[PDB]
């Protein structure tokens, strides 16, 4: 429907203006075209993100794309919206729902950038572990390589993988945490063997409330990028930064950002990115909720 296009375009556009930043058309809309079946609203999930620091002159959005619409970036590519790279993350997202189970898909890009990323989501009754994941063909070898250090901290299963083709980086979205592996000393101790950025007690705190932690890996070499931890809530004031801009920054965000599901509060969530000599903060303002969302801020917030 080319009413859904417009109505989700617009409010890109309005999450972009809160934060100062253009959208570039010219990318947006032919990738929103080539997806407006998903744009309807029901059983769809569109994510609008903010981040600080260095990304803060962006925005990034997400978009649900049910598997029955077929391989997203095998769309993207034959639609002449994305170069494949050559390398193996072409074939990733292919690969991935060749040897695992995948309810849902998803399409990544930023307002400025246009395209970057896809998101390949397994069933909640049937996650894949670090071993089933690593086995696929074109995933980095650094998953493997690092098996060893994830059971040590308790990262096992896995609700979902993204691919971003213009980084050439994996994430690994960890679910089901235990309590021991969100404790203070098990945090600082897995910061410190990827060579990340030590949280503080601000940021120790938020780490614990987490309900998703994800590391970043990449086909070079076999160090983690960095590692991120994610809160989702309703309350806008959870940003884990010390810093009165961000404070104020992402607070007028959590709570002017569009969103179609009026009659329920924003569901929101944040991110304390550690990189290897720095932290960031992001925040997702989803426009678009499911049942999915809904039953998470039960359990974790
Ligand atoms: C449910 C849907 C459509 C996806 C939401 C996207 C999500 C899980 C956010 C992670 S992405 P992000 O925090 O921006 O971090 P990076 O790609 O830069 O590593
Ligand atoms: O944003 C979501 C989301 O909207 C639903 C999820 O299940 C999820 C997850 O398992 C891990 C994450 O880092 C993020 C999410
Ligand atoms: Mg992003």
């Amino acid at each position: 429907e080319a009413a859904d296009v417009e109505r989700v375009y617009a409010a890109m556009e309005e999450a972009a203006g809160l934060l100062g930043v253009a959208c570039a058309r010219d990318k947006i809309y032919p990738l929103l075209s080539t997806f407006q079946d998903t744009l309807v609203e029901g059983g769809s999930v569109v994510v609008f993100s903010m981040a600080s620091g260095r990304h803060s002159t962006e925005l990034d959005f997400s978009i649900s794309v049910p598997t029955s619409h077929g391989d997203p970036y095998a769309t993207v590519v034959e639609k002449g919206l994305f170069p494949a790279t050559g390398h193996p993350v072409d074939d990733l997202l292919a690969d991935t729902q060749k040897h695992l189970p995948v309810s849902m898909f998803a399409i990544d890009g930023e307002v400025t950038g246009g395209f970057k990323k896809t998101y390949a989501f397994f069933p909640t009754d049937n996650m894949p572990g670090v071993a089933e994941l690593s086995a696929i063909p074109s995933m980095p070898p650094a998953v493997a390589e690092n098996a060893e250090l994830f059971a040590r901290y308790g990262l096992d299963k896995v609700q979902m993988t993204s691919m971003d083709y213009k980084k050439r980086q994996v994430n690994l979205y960890f679910s089901e945490l235990s309590a021991q592996t969100l404790e203070a000393e098990s945090v600082l101790a897995l910061v410190r063997e990827l060579g990340l950025h030590v949280p503080n007690e601000l940021g120790l705190k938020f780490c614990k409330r987490s309900f998703s932690v994800y590391p970043t890996l990449n086909w070079e070499t076999g160090k983690i990028d960095r590692l991120c931890f994610a809160v989702i809530s309703n309350d806008p004031t959870l940003v884990p930064s010390s810093d009165e801009g961000d404070i104020e920054k992402f607070h007028n965000y959590a709570t002017k950002a569009p969103y179609a599901y009026v009659g329920e509060k924003r569901t929101l969530v944040y991110g304390l990115t550690l990189s290897p000599k720095e932290e960031y903060y992001k925040l997702g303002a989803y426009y678009h909720i499911t049942d999915v969302q809904r039953g998470l801020l039960k359990a974790f917030d």
